C-alpha cells in the first residue's frame, strides 16, 4: 500500500496472510487473501500459477505483522488449492485472476471466529457499489514502488470506484480493462495498492454491510496518474465460487 495507514488485523479480521515454505527452510510471503467461510479463503491465481503445489503454502489468519508472530493468530495448512481454469496475462491485464484455497489445522479443523478472525460477505450476483463509492484494501504491500522490502506492519487505505467507461480511455487502460474487472483509485493519486498486495481484499459498504468487492489484481505501476489499481470483480464470479466451494 502506497500511503495509507498502519492498522491492525483487529479491524481487518477477514485477512489472509500466505506465505510459501522453501527447499531449505525459510518461509516467504506470497499474498493477501480473505476469509469468506471458515474453511476457504478467497486470493487471486497469478499468485499459485507458477507453484501449484499445496503443500508449500501457509496460511495465517489473526495476524497483524510480516515476519512476528500475533496473540490470538491461527496457522493452517492448504487442504486445496482452486486456481481458475481460464486464468491468462496478457500485456498489462489479468484475466479471470481468483482462487480459492481450502484451509485446515493440523488437528484438522477450519477457522474459529474470535475478535481477530472473522469472514467477510460475499456480493450479490452483479450488485457492486456504484461508482464514485469509496471502499478500503489492505496488505503486507510496497510502500512505494522502489523499495524491495515489505513493510512489517499490516496496512490500509481508501479508493474510489471508478467507471468502467473512464478506465477504458485511452490514456487509462484502453480496452485492456474488461467488465469482469473493477478500476479504484485515489482522485488525487497520492494512495493506491501496490506489488505484495496482490489477492487482497477490495471491500466496500453495500447496503450498510461489509463486503468482498473486488480481489487486488494488477496496475501499471503504483499510484501513477491515471493508472488506476485493477480488481477482479468478485459479483461476476459467484457462480464459479459456489460451484468449487462444494464437494
Ligand atoms: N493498483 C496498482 N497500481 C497495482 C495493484 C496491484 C499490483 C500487483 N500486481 C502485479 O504487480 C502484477 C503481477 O503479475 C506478475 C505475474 C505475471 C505473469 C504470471 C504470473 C504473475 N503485474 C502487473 O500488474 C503488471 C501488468 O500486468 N504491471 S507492473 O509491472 O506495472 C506492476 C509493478 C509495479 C511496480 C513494481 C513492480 C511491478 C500492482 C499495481
Amino acid at each position: 500500500i502506497i500511503g495509507g495507514e498502519f492498522t491492525t488485523i483487529e479491524n481487518q479480521p477477514w485477512f489472509a496472510a500466505i506465505y510459501r515454505r522453501h527447499r531449505g527452510g525459510s518461509v516467504t510471503y506470497v499474498c493477501g487473501g480473505s476469509l469468506i467461510s471458515p474453511c476457504w479463503v478467497i486470493s487471486a491465481t497469478h499468485c499459485f500459477i507458477d507453484y501449484p503445489k499445496k503443500e508449500d503454502y501457509i496460511v495465517y489468519l489473526g495476524r497483524s505483522r510480516l515476519n512476528s508472530n500475533t496473540q490470538g493468530e491461527m496457522k493452517f495448512e492448504v487442504e486445496n488449492l482452486i486456481l481458475h481454469k481460464d486464468y491468462s496475462a496478457d500485456t498489462l491485464a489479468h484475466h479471470n485472476d481468483i482462487a480459492l484455497l481450502k484451509i485446515r489445522s493440523k488437528e484438522g479443523r477450519c477457522a474459529q471466529p474470535s475478535r481477530t478472525i472473522q469472514t467477510i460477505s460475499l456480493p450479490s450476483m452483479y450488485n457492486d457499489p456504484q461508482f464514485g463509492t469509496s471502499c478500503e484494501i489492505t496488505g503486507f504491500g510496497k510502500e512505494n514502488s522502489t523499495d524491495y522490502l515489505y513493510p512489517e506492519q499490516l496496512k490500509m487505505t481508501v479508493v474510489k470506484l471508478i467507471s468502467h467507461r473512464e478506465c477504458q480511455q485511452p490514456h487509462y487502460y484502453g480496452s485492456e480493462v474488461t467488465t469482469k474487472m473493477l478500476c479504484a483509485a485515489d482522485p488525487q493519486w497520492k494512495t493506491d495498492s501496490c506489488q505484495g498486495d496482490s489477492g487482497g481484499p477490495l471491500v466496500c459498504s453495500l447496503q450498510g454491510r461489509m463486503t468482498l468487492t473486488g480481489i487486488v489484481s494488477w496496475g501499471r505501476g503504483c499510484a501513477l496518474k491515471d493508472k488506476p489499481g485493477v480488481y477482479t470483480r468478485v459479483s461476476h464470479f459467484l457462480p464459479w465460487i459456489r460451484s468449487h466451494t462444494k464437494e
